[PDB]
């Protein structure tokens, strides 16, 4: 099985994530975590490079690609074999969102690189964690972390068209406290899994 | 100018390349030379990543565009913009044939890749430097290097087919000294040069 959290920073997918990893272990599945860009060794080696280098989107695009390619070969079909239950914390809906709708790149052309990368491998369901940028951005400001209002206002947009056309999105209200939250993520898998 | 070298190891493809560099600076024009992958600080970082790593061929695809991207937003378009000669060892035929031909990978889905990291940027001229695998291998073999014979010869096919579909493709003949190979290299130029 793989659930695919998505959305932008400061949404509280990484907290969820882990409390679907905690709760899902505790009813006896066997479960992994993943983070996009990283999970693997060649994978935190471009991350590493992805935070650190200075990187046009294209080239940006192509080492994020790299690291789902290593990741889905590496681990994730691998774990899907043998019936593990696999969350990423950011997948495919992600790289559209922040490189198509937020830097410019073509959607179709990122779609099929996704496709190339995964081989194929889809979500069974896909939680988008959506919410105001202004709520996102507070939080972050509590981490001390700062992001670009106008850069994430386009990408929201962009997670929402694509929650509206791809099967298996269910959006997520994400401006709520973590346990109404994890709740409406609980029922929007009851379709997915028993 | 752009001029593109293509050809498997053990062509003479760099030592060629490095021939008309000097040469061609010595005539009075600015000139770059660059080679796939490398060329830039972030290629040279992925070019090791390439060489040491065990990397499945899609992933493996994903890193060389990369390391394209970033030479050409970093380089090759500047140089272009200021009338440099720039020369490239290996260039956007060599991943047709290698990850292609050679790896299996689907051609259209490579070209589409191509394009997108060059962003359409194509050679005035490419030199395939054809050789047969056998004085490939003889040639790396004086170097203590050694290659698959079987994934070559798939290899040096795709050139050669490539060589009859594509534009602005002269086939040099690699087989010959470096004398030989040199003025027929400067023959097929003599268009560009012109």
């Amino acid at each position: 099985m793989l659930i695919a959290f998505e959305g932008i920073d400061g949404s509280g997918k990484t907290t969820q994530a882990k409390k679907l990893y905690e709760y899902l272990k505790q009813k006896g599945y066997f479960v992994s975590l993943y983070r996009e860009p990283g999970g693997t060794k060649v994978g935190e080696v471009l991350r590493e490079i992805l935070l650190t280098e200075e990187l046009d989107e294209r080239t940006e695009l192509l080492l994020f690609e790299a690291s789902r390619s290593k990741l889905i070969e590496e681990k994730i079909i691998p774990d899907l074999k043998r019936d593990k239950v696999v969350i990423l914390d950011r997948f495919v809906l992600s790289t559209i969102a922040y490189q198509g709708y937020g830097k410019g790149l073509d959607v179709e052309f990122i779609k099929n690189l996704n496709e190339f990368a995964t081989r194929g491998v889809k979500p069974d369901i896909t939680l988008l964690l959506d919410i105001p940028v202004d709520i996102a951005l507070r939080r972050l400001k509590e981490k001390n972390e700062f992001e670009n209002k106008e850069f994430l206002e386009k990408v929201r947009k962009g997670f929402l068209e694509l929650a509206k056309e791809e099967e298996n999105v269910v959006v997520i209200d994400a401006s709520g406290e973590e346990e109404e939250v994890f709740k409406e993520i609980l029922r929007a898998l009851s379709g997915v899994l028993r």
